[PDB]
């Protein structure tokens, strides 16, 4: 019954804010464990920029675009794509960022986008 896609306003986070640095010990894990902070409303971004990635765990989850014609009501069309050890589970288009736990930092700005569910 879960909709295809949903509209989220995710808080973006300065990683050197971030406190739990991702969601967990493997591919598997850290695609559900994003997939409930971010149903939660519990879920932030850190826009991607040298340096971040070596400061936050890996394996990463990545929000990516998914197409190029589809930001109704301002929400860029994104699916998520884990990666490991250079390794990536998913392919997909840009990288809009690395989703972090959100458990209260404040941010810096909210990005708006239309998530694929699965
Ligand atoms: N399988 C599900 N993944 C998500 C992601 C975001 C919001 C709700 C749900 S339910």
């Amino acid at each position: 019954m879960e909709k295809t896609h949903v509209q989220l306003s995710l808080p973006v986070l300065q990683v050197r804010d971030v406190l739990v640095r991702g969601f967990g010990d493997s591919v598997e894990e850290v695609l559900s464990e994003a997939r409930q902070h971010l149903k939660d409303g519990t879920c932030g971004l850190v826009e991607v920029e040298k340096g971040v990635l070596p400061q936050l765990e890996q394996p990463y989850v990545f929000i990516k675009r998914s197409d190029a014609r589809t930001a109704p009501h301002g929400h860029v069309m994104v699916e998520l794509v884990a990666e490991l050890e250079g390794i990536q589970y998913g392919r997909s288009g840009e990288t809009l960022g690395v989703l972090v736990p959100h458990v209260g930092e404040i941010p810096v700005a909210y990005r708006k986008v239309l998530l694929r569910k699965n």
